[PDB]
């Protein structure tokens, strides 16, 4: 599913996500406008370490999901790689919230590094009643 702006935007804010772990939610669009274009069926294999990132917010095999062809990776969000591509995002949320409970935090995405961090993310929650 490729959501709309306000609607994923509403999504998020009932599925808890409005400062969680101190992460305001036009942070979290942000960080699904560039790591997907907020698809949900979004995947993308790195030939050089051969892992694949996906879902809404792009979680890489090594660490997050398991897709049992990824070598020495871990599952910390105990889900099957395949519950990410889900239209239904619950999942993807949990996870999410799992991997910014670690240090790094939202940082923790390259991506926001580069398109999110100390920029005006207000646009991205603007007129969507959240």
């Amino acid at each position: 599913k490729v959501f709309e702006r306000c609607e994923l935007a509403r999504t998020l804010k009932r599925l808890g996500m409005d400062g969680y772990r101190g992460i305001s939610l036009a942070n979290w669009m942000c960080l699904a406008k560039w790591e997907s274009g907020y698809n949900t069926r979004a995947t993308n294999y790195n030939a050089g370490d051969r892992s694949t990132d996906y879902g809404i917010f792009q979680f890489n095999s090594r660490y997050w999901c398991n897709d049992g062809k990824t070598p020495g990776a871990v599952n910390a969000c105990h889900l099957s790689c395949s519950a990410l591509l889900q239209d239904n995002i619950a999942d993807a949320v949990a996870c999410a919230k799992r991997v910014v409970r670690d240090p790094q935090g939202i940082r923790a995405w390259v991506a926001w590094r580069n398109r999110c961090q100390n920029r005006d993310v207000r646009q991205y929650v603007q007129g969507c009643g959240v």
